[PDB]
């Protein structure tokens, strides 16, 4: 099973119970964005991140009464149609708001049962993706495909280290390709225990294909209330990229000297084949539109891995 | 019966009939569609060899001036990028794309690929979260039918085409429309089946490697290359990989007779085989700009993946 989260007086997480930390329900988010939850029917704002006032520019109480209808007039009917009752928690809808306080915000919404989860992040506003797609497809074998993928991602993102991280049948990990800035340790060829990414984290990565720690030293921002009014239970946040990252993992990142981290799941035959894994030495908020490019690349790599593995077997 | 290609018309080959169909060399027509321009150049020196006859009007230069310069001089910023992206021996399927600001012609999209020692350069005029939203909707579709319907509707919304169908090949190469989105008033092709010869075997081979072909105006005359043969080889210039390549007069006659002014289709490739087509029709001529066509190319790949996934959920 899982332990209760901390804020419901569950045990603190150690190396004896890695598998049981409830990473989906941390009750908090990373501070480079803001999150609101809301009722599926009424559009009634039920929870907000204590930092919402910053991003939205709204007097705190104003929000926690109001309706999405009021708050987002153009958007609220689109949401209603895009995310019908009963849809999967994996389905997401995005829009760009030109919002008074903040030039442009990206809005990302998904639905978990009766709750809409809304994420707001700063945003903005060429051929590198098309060029990359053809490059991946003409790679002659899996090894070269891995090399092209890591190089392409590094060029698109500027990340200090990009790795292709392949799982063995027992969930032992192996770095099979790597693109990195001069003057970093090489992780190419190295193998790591299964417990470095515990079973409960791997299952959630099979369904929700991208996550990130924008700053491995930033404090999480609580949800208020912490419990969902609807259920008097924790809000599931696994489908939210703003989710506060496990402290266990943040400690691992810090011990490696990483300041920003991000990964993309490569899913083949319904299973987690590997990850595109990105390190930055310093804090780094990759903007939403560039993340989208990596999300596309994730799908394309999933296709090409199967194609390429089929021409060996 | 499968038989080798006839020589093209310009090398004294025969004209094509419903009989000899499967032997038309559709990949070497010696000509392009008039909404863009094409140059060929030597892959090592960058000497310009062939150009479409309309090139002066896209590129704003006399032929003899174009042909008298190397790509190093014509494309000083792109020439080194081309050479890195398209190394000798690379496959003909690999494409490099850039946007140019050309004085006379505005923003041009440049698409380049390499066939042996030849570079092929295509120039076309070029111009929010719809793709991301579509990607997730496709993935959440519960079964093959719902996927097919979401895919057709999405493509129609992105493009404005009068008709978007999902055409699926059977094992005998006969095809069947299994989903479609269509303009009000058009008659339905849903569930109709068409014989295998409607897309003869050499087209289906070419459609497995080069994943998008189109016909922007079913009545437009083709524009010859000049000279027609590659001076490197005194042989035909391979245009299988060029979207500007002229369409077969057989298929163009087949389209006009249906009342179609514009045609476009994307291959859906599963396990190395052509599974089916995203085929689109417009009643009037219609040019879809290169950046919009890129969205369809990306959806072609997504759909190939999702078709595998939906079919595996099915035994
Ligand atoms: C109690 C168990 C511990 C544990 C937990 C844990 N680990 C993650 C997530 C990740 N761990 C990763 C491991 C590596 N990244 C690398 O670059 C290398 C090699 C150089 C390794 C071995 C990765 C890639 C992830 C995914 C997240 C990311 O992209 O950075 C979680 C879940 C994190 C979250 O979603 O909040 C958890 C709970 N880690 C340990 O080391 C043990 C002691
Ligand atoms: C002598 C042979 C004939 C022949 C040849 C032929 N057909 C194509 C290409 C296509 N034919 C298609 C057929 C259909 N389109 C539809 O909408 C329907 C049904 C509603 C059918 C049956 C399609 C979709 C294509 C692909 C191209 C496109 O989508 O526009 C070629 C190749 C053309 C080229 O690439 O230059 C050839 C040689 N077709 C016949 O009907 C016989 C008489």
């Amino acid at each position: 099973p899982f332990f209760p989260p901390l804020y419901l007086g569950g045990p603190e997480i150690t190396t004896e119970n890695c598998e049981r930390e409830p990473i989906h329900i941390p009750g908090s988010i990373q501070p480079h964005g803001a999150l609101l939850t809301a009722d599926g029917h009424s559009g009634e704002v039920l929870q907000m991140s204590l930092n919402a006032a910053t991003f939205l520019g709204q007097e705190p109480t104003v929000l926690r009464g109001q309706t999405l209808a009021a708050l987002l007039p153009e958007q609220w009917p689109a949401l209603q149609a895009a995310l019908p009752p009963g849809c999967p928690d994996a389905l997401q809808y995005r829009a760009t708001l030109d919002w008074p306080a903040a030039g442009h915000l990206s809005l990302t919404v998904h639905r978990v049962g009766e709750l809409l989860i809304l994420e707001f992040e700063p945003t903005e506003a060429p051929h590198a993706l098309r060029n990359a797609m053809f490059a991946l497809e003409s790679a002659p074998n899996l090894r070269a495909l891995a090399e092209v993928a890591t190089q392409t991602v590094r060029e698109l993102t500027g990340f200090d280290r990009v790795m292709l991280y392949k799982f063995a049948p027992d969930a032992t990990g192996e770095v099979i390709a790597e693109a990195r800035r001069e003057g970093l340790h090489a992780f190419l060829g190295h193998r790591f225990p299964a417990s470095d990414i515990p079973a409960q984290a791997r299952a959630l990565y099979t369904r929700h294909l991208l996550r990130l720690t924008a700053d491995t030293r930033a404090a999480a921002v609580p949800l208020d209330p912490v419990l969902n009014p609807q259920t008097n239970a924790p809000t599931p946040l696994g489908g939210a990229v703003l989710r506060a990252t496990s402290p266990m993992h943040m400690q691992y990142l810090r011990n490696m000297g990483v300041g920003s981290s991000l990964s993309v799941s490569v899913v083949v035959g319904g299973q987690l084949w590997g990850l595109i894994a990105c390190h930055h030495q310093t804090p780094y908020v990759l903007p939403p539109d560039l993340r989208t490019t990596l999300e596309y690349l994730g799908r394309l790599l999933s296709l090409q891995v199967q194609v390429k593995e089929a021409l060996e077997h």
